[PDB]
């Protein structure tokens, strides 16, 4: 639609803030370890997670709002696609997205 202002980063770092203190959000925070994993990075092509986005945020790495989107989006698409449904990682993922969700229709809202 439109590229992202300054007062739209502001809105950004709450959401990504809210993210950040989330109960659910621990399995998200920082990049996978290969220790939690070995093949992870084998498996999963873009890893992403809450502190890459932070970065890149107060680089004011993102135009679109899109684009943020999209990289909240993969942290999620890889945990469903590397972890079985029953895992405690697959369920924080479901939490975690329709929160993400939930802030995602403020912060446009707001705009
Ligand atoms: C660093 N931090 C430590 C706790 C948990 C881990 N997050 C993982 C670990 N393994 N797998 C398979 C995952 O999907 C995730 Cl999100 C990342």
């Amino acid at each position: 639609l439109t590229p992202l202002t300054e007062k739209d980063y502001e809105g950004l770092k709450r959401v990504l803030r809210s993210l950040q203190a989330h109960k659910m959000a621990w399995p998200f925070l920082e990049p996978v370890d290969p220790n939690d994993a070995p093949d992870y990075y084998g498996v999963i092509k873009e890893p992403m997670d809450l502190a890459t986005m932070e970065e890149r945020v107060q680089r004011r790495y993102y135009e679109k709002l899109t684009e943020f989107v999209a990289d909240m989006t993969k942290i999620f698409d890889n945990c469903r696609y590397y972890n079985p449904s029953d895992s405690p990682f697959y369920q924080c993922a479901e939490v975690l997205e329709s929160f993400f969700v939930q802030k995602l229709k403020g912060f446009k809202a707001s705009r």
